[PDB]
């Protein structure tokens, strides 16, 4: 049962999100991914993010970029945490997809995560680590793949060839 | 008939939008003011912006600022011509107000003004300049203002004491 | 009768300004195409402005980059809308063109729309919105176009090979 | 038991984490308030990141200003999940702060809220919304807060006099 | 005979433009002082700029802030070397000014001073400097300033109480 | 009799200089070209600059990157008018560059031209047209070369194929 | 014997490095403050670096502020290590102040603390840490007031009221 | 033995940090080389900052991108001087690295040196110049290296093939 949906503005943007659904491979953890533009498709907006709780959704992560409203509008109809990813734009770098995403007023929270691939990857783990809080073996598996990176390191100090 | 609607996220951002309408106070242009937030009543945002046409408005002048969501969600909702504001934002001083409006993606345009009070008015002004080309007596007193603004300048020369 | 005018400062601009002259041919929108430049041909710029109604424009695409002077002075010599485009600057990648185009002084209003050949795309489909206000036919097809992008996305759900 | 613990790095960040605080209060949810400091009291840091769970922890609230350190520090030592709130440094204006939160690495996240006052609540209302997946009275508690903020831009739709 | 002319957008500007003049009050440089608008007045822009070699002008101070195109459009309608003073905007605290003046491309330069009263005062002593290579008792004055500013920071070397 | 002097901080910014050296081989200006690094070579600023006024310089084009001192310190130890140009920077993409130069404090004046090889033409531009003040010849030479530059572009006002 | 010496190019940069003697005052180590300004006093900046290490110092504090080349320029003429504190502008607040000083080419280095008096008093740490090494009183003292700062913060974990 | 620490977040932040290396082999200073990340390894960097004083390190040189949160957190855990180097990120080309290592608070200083390789440099012979106080035939050796850089820049004054 999916208990994470990815969302995304373009099929463009599955070059970042596709860190995402990685992680979740990785993890193994059972998700939904999915195109829902806020502005080429406004109507299908609505109607996936009044549904997500009776789909089982316990946390939506959506990137977006330019003028990045996916994140911030779902939010708006519906309860389940949101989590924004700015894909990074050609003209401003992501700055504009991060302001778009994190600016959000009082009363509409979106937690965003690092402009491009690396806060893809986060938002999967951050969502990982929530559902993590009730489900002792995804906690088990966090930890040891938070334990792999750090061996990693620790057997290679010198960076010398 | 009011032609062209202001509309808001908060009533907040009054300070800024109330020299939008006080151009059409000036030019006599009938218009219709207010407060639909895209992310506290995000339906509203839509029954709005589906029932433009039919309410005859053939401009829609939309201010916000941080994650300035409600231009563009209105813009995507409808084919009337959306012209966004950007009110000063405290950190960022509009520049993330600013980057939500003007950077859309291909196919949902939003016109942008400068940010804050300065960009309301011209938001008006463009407006009433759409509304002029099929107006002949609004289009002699814009003129006539534009005039007014020119030779008040060309009679004060010397900015000194 | 074309009723909209694309102007740029350099022939090197088409490279995005191209992309407003795209949407006018699949929207089957009749328009005028020149090079005129404020600093270069700041005469030209004045005849072209005062002369712009008496052709019969009735809104004006102006798209420059880095000091970007004019859209902002072609609006200074008519009432016919205008709206600006900014080209992607080398150095500041467009930031220096967008605040040269959007932060007019109350007065002179001149909409913008995003960086690049998006906004350049968008600035076009603006203008096709302003004259879709009194063109049935223009506002059906401006329909149609709208429910292809939007289908294009619907029955492509999946981004994933 | 508090299932949520709002930290930050000076006893000077209390007038922005306040507000974090006073959405508690309105919601009803236990909540630890403490000053911890990454860079005075790095040793207190690590003690109450790996003491995080045992305590009974499920979210932690991590505010900081300028080279803002705390929030990723403490992701770094525990699986809770961790949420930034930038403060709004004086010369920077919180584009420091921002930064420092939000650009984590692939592997540690942290979910950035936005910069100020606003960000502080929206902290509090996402780690709320975070709860409420397990706890059917915050759930609805949530649910009537939201409706409350909707309905009271409803029934003031005229901002003006 | 005034041989450098300092203009500005708006009566408003003299706040900054009125520290250009107080060095040349001090240096004894005759000169003149007007209020051109680019926008507001762009036919009275153009006989200026058009009619400054006759009128006997060797350099011209053009002060302007938010989309600042006066220095430019004079510029590009003289040979007379001009220098811009970018005025510091309410919002983006002059960079828009800044990036509105410096950033003319090939063929149509202007000479660009610092953000404010302190630019202001410099493009009056640039200006005296360009006049002060053919005009030997100018550069005199100048020399005997220069010493005195030099002077007073050298018999204080001490901050302290 | 060499009147203009092109200094630069590296031999890496003939990349750009060399387009300032362009300008007054098209408009036959003799020029005196050399390295002069304010850091790597700070007694050589000196001398060089002490000795400016003797060697029959009028005006002074330095370009630097970065940490760009070379312009305002060479216009602490001379009266004779200098214009820096801002070289474009690998990380910052000549924002600090540009910031280096155009900041002065007041006193010590620095005319700044644009980022990258476009300031390097202006200002050798705009040297020429100092010097074209009290020099006929160069002052028509001047003249053809802005009409050339005007023609071009009003007999190719179709930038279509 | 003063081991440290801190400088300025204003009488008014003092509200800032005031900061830095106040961690000397209480860390009772000996220091020399004076007035050396880049601009105004060129020929003192070059007399003061040649002979700074004669006078016995080992460490250099320069504050300066907009187009900040005081740091640098010393840096250049001494190998004793200079550090530099940016000091807060009006329009930029700091960031013209902090990429004049911590943009420094290959060779010629200078260590940048943060901007404005945080950045004062960190200047002064620092230097009290290099000279500490050969310094085991000193050395003492600095363990003592890092372990005061600590305690103030552990006891006094609650900040509400 | 060694006096220097050379240390870095990631193996891949050494194609900047061997920029401080190698000014380490020409100028023959004994060093050590390694990898220690704050969010990969954390506990590590506690167990080296603690032990950096008995292992005779004198200055730490520490680098990192993004949110570098490693030369910040190293300097409070030691009262060893450190010395930061801002690695160029990709989306936000280091201006978030170096936001993230010079807006330290009062109390824990990190003297940063500018953006990428040219910072790397400059942060090992800052290094090597804090040791030559204390050691006459580095100094010597650092003479003969700063008279080899200007020497080369006297010798090649003209740019020109
Ligand atoms: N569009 C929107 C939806 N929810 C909040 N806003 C924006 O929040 C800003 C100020 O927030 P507030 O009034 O809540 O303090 C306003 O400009 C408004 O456009
Ligand atoms: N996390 C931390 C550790 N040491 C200082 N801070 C940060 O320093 C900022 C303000 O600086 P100060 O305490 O020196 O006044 C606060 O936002 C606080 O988070
Ligand atoms: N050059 C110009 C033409 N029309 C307006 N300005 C600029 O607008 C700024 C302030 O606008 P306002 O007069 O509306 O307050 C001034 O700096 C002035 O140069
Ligand atoms: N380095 C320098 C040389 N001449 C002026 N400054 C800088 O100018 C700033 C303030 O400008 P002013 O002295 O004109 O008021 C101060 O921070 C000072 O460092």
């Amino acid at each position: 049962g999916a208990r994470v949906a990815i969302v995304m503005g373009s099929k463009s943007d599955w070059a970042t999100m596709q860190f995402a659904a990685e992680i979740f491979e990785i993890l193994n953890v059972p998700h939904h991914v999915e195109v829902v533009s806020a502005h080429r498709t406004p109507d299908k907006l609505f109607s996936f993010a009044e549904s997500a709780e009776e789909n089982g959704y316990q946390v939506i992560i959506a990137g977006a970029g330019g003028a990045a409203h996916l994140p911030g509008m779902i939010a708006a109809k519906t309860l389940v945490p949101v989590l924004g990813v700015p894909v990074q734009s050609a003209a401003l770098s992501g700055v504009d997809s991060l302001y778009s995403i994190v600016q959000m007023p009082r009363g509409i929270p979106v937690g965003t995560l690092a402009i491009g691939k690396a806060g893809a990857a986060n938002a999967a783990l951050l969502a990982a680590q929530i559902l993590a809080t009730h489900d002792k073996e995804l906690h088990q598996r966090l930890n040891d793949w938070r334990k792999a990176q750090t061996d990693e390191v620790l057997e290679n100090p010198d960076p010398r060839g």
